[PDB]
């Protein structure tokens, strides 16, 4: 209990958020 939450604060977290969102959009439009 700590790092899991800190990840949201740290920059690394945000950097990953964009990636996850990117794949989602691409996958959604792709088929």
């Amino acid at each position: 209990g700590g790092l899991h939450v800190l990840l949201t604060a740290t920059p690394v977290g945000l950097t990953l958020l964009i990636v996850l969102a990117a794949l989602g959009f691409f996958y959604g439009k792709k088929r």
